[PDB]
């Protein structure tokens, strides 16, 4: 039972002069513009880094819920940010690190066991596993 | 310095019962909903896989434009899709594969040299380099 999900993108002409769009099969991203400027300069807009980050935060959050559930707890709220770094490395760029920042609220859990759980979610979630980048974890745990 | 791009997500409640939302720092994704139903139960909507697929397709298309540039060419059109495999492996799932498909239109390049170029981009773009999954290439080159 292999699951398939698709993303798409379009591009025209030159590297820095060119225009591009990214799409998602669910429609969430119809044909959002993106180009060399939103990736390497600073102009606000999508780029691969940001989508990957969204993907990471999304997968990790689901996973945290999952691991907690197996422990008999139910997150009331889970809020996480995934900051993706695109560093100049050698003759080019590489996505070297992804900083996971998460604020989680869960009824009754002792720090010790919760810490164990988030580590589990952090290292085992599908997206963490497929990424060869350096992944760190920062989190505040309410009550 | 180093380029930083963020992605965000929110999760409330149970794994199977809970709801999630995914965001982007650019805005392109505000608080699109996702869940164990659109991730694992074929229902239409976002999921981590599709976002990774979008990012990869986008990064690779840009890379291809770049390598065509270093060769003295300018793609008039690049249409790529990234099919992401989320496979049930062992005691869970893992993004094991990404099938890249691209329809490219470039003025006057011999099929040989161009072949050497898409291959270059396929393996060299940052996103391909960060992903530890198997990555295949399928393409059609017009003229």
């Amino acid at each position: 039972m292999t699951i398939h999900k698709k993303g798409q993108a379009h591009w025209e002409g030159d590297i820095k002069r060119g225009k591009g769009t990214v799409s998602t099969e669910s429609g969430v991203l119809n044909q959002q513009p993106y180009g060399f400027n939103t990736r390497f300069e600073g102009e606000k807009g999508t780029n691969p880094e940001e989508l990957i980050g969204a993907a990471h935060a999304a997968c990790f959050s689901m996973a945290l819920s999952l691991m907690l559930g197996e422990a008999g707890f139910t997150p009331t709220s889970i809020d996480t940010t995934a900051d993706v770094s695109l560093d100049k490395v050698d003759a080019g760029f590489a996505i070297t690190k992804i900083a996971l920042k998460s604020e989680v609220a869960v009824p009754g859990i002792d720090a010790s066991t919760f810490d164990g759980i988030i580590q589990k979610a952090k290292a085992g979630c599908p997206v963490s596993q497929v990424l060869k980048a350096e992944i760190t974890l920062d989190y505040q745990l309410k009550s």
